[PDB]
DNA sequence: TTAATTTATAAAATT
DNA sequence: AAATTTTATAAATTA
């Protein structure tokens, strides 16, 4: 603007000038967009520019710097700007983490919580396998969302809104409500895919194990107003606090991992968080740029494989249909290779996967070869009747 | 050492 | 009809 000009002489000049350089750059690259004052800085714009560019990607700060003091040195309000500058901390925050580091507790954990025989635990709880999966989404889940527990325990899964987009390759599980999060499937891993894990858990929760454990029945997904994404000793109720806090320890021992419960029960800031925003398109999915999506969930974005068998009903209230068709697609996709590895598995102990064409289709091409996740199975402290 | 936050123990209430 | 989440309560670790 022409009355922009002289507040920069109030700065050092060199100070002065690596903003005036920084502006050139992102109007010039603005030049680039449809589309006369505030509105050219918005979140959007920024964080489009900033990620876009691998030589400011790599070094976001004083472009950070130059924007909070472009917006503040023009007339935008004080907690707005500082709402920004959190956005942008939050980016640079992302951009730089380097998850390489935190990955093999998820990997070291994961693979344990599904093996279903473990013969070092004598501990009360995790008799069965949807104990062990019940935890395991619980930790998958924060670890890829990065969500304060109390929160987990806010979201109704009827809040939950599938995306399935094929014209730009995406699925997912969205919630744009209080938590805000996006998760997506790990079809390369499927261990340390949280989705998968539901899938199970879920079938487990619902179908339940004929002659075995009852299914919860999917007819309560009308008749309950809240329905808890995983469920305590009620049906419509999160497990309590200091119940999963006692799951929590007793897995890490077992696994010998060092136990943190603010790490899992909290917000953790060293690690990446989604922002906050008060159904998709090309470069974002529910308010949210794709990067974070991906690099959250560190997996490439991927569209929903299409699968002939149904496990989920394929009758039910529109609402929550398209969640369970990918909640199916996971399934069915992934299970070949849950048998391989563990045949063992309560999953297996039903009568409608023992059907000719069920054990025909388990039987059949893996998903992916084997010799991929020989280091995964490394990580377990019981070997299997199955050594490999 | 306190505060407060993590764990370990004792009736109890569902499932 | 048994057992383990839940209340509740007290002990104890960390800063």
């Amino acid at each position: 603007m022409s009355k922009l000009d002289s507040l920069l002489k109030e700065l050092p000049t060199r100070t002065a000038h690596l903003y005036r350089s920084i502006w050139h750059k992102y109007t010039e690259w603005l030049k680039t967009m449809p589309d006369d004052l505030k509105l050219f800085l918005s979140q959007k714009y920024i964080v489009k520019y900033i990620a876009s560019h691998d030589d400011i990607a790599k070094d976001p700060l004083p472009t950070c710097d130059a924007m909070i003091w472009f917006s503040r040195a023009l007339d935008i309000e004080n907690n707005d700007v500082l709402v920004l500058q959190q956005r942008l901390y939050g980016l640079v925050k992302l951009l730089e983490f380097d998850y390489s580091n935190v990955i093999a507790i998820l990997q070291k954990i994961s693979i344990n919580l599904w093996n279903p025989s473990t013969d070092s635990l004598q501990s009360k709880h995790f008799k069965t396998c949807q104990d062990k999966l019940k935890l395991l989404l619980d930790f998958q889940w924060k670890f890829n969302t990065n969500v304060s527990f109390e929160d987990r325990t806010t979201v109704s899964l009827k809040d939950l809104q599938c995306i399935l987009d094929d014209e730009n390759g995406k699925c997912g599980l969205a919630h744009s409500s209080k938590p805000n999060f996006v998760l997506v499937p790990n079809f390369q891993s499927p261990f340390t895919c949280p989705i998968f894990t539901m899938a199970v858990y879920y079938y487990l929760r619902f179908h339940g194990v004929k002659k075995y454990y009852k299914g919860d029945g999917y007819q309560i997904l009308s008749q309950l107003e809240h329905i808890p994404i995983i469920r305590g000793k009620s049906l419509d109720q999160y497990p309590r606090e200091l119940t999963l806090g006692n799951w929590y320890p007793t897995i890490f021992k077992y696994c010998q991992l060092p136990y943190t419960k603010k790490h899992w029960f909290q917000v953790n800031q060293e690690w990446p968080q989604f922002p906050d925003f008060s159904e998709s398109d090309s470069e974002n999915t529910i308010g949210i740029p794709d990067f974070y999506i991906e690099k959250m969930n560190r997996t490439k974005l991927q569209p929903c494989p299409q699968v002939h068998v149904h496990l989920f009903p394929t009758d039910l209230p529109p609402d929550i249909q398209a969640v369970f068709d990918l909640l199916n697609s996971v399934l069915v996709t992934s299970l070949p290779l849950l048998y391989r590895v563990f045949p063992t598995h309560d999953i297996f102990l039903d009568p409608s996967l023992k059907t000719p064409q069920n054990i025909a289709f388990l039987t059949g091409t893996l998903p992916l070869d084997i010799e991929s996740q020989e280091h995964l199975l490394a990580q377990l402290i019981d070997k299997t009747g199955t050594v490999s």
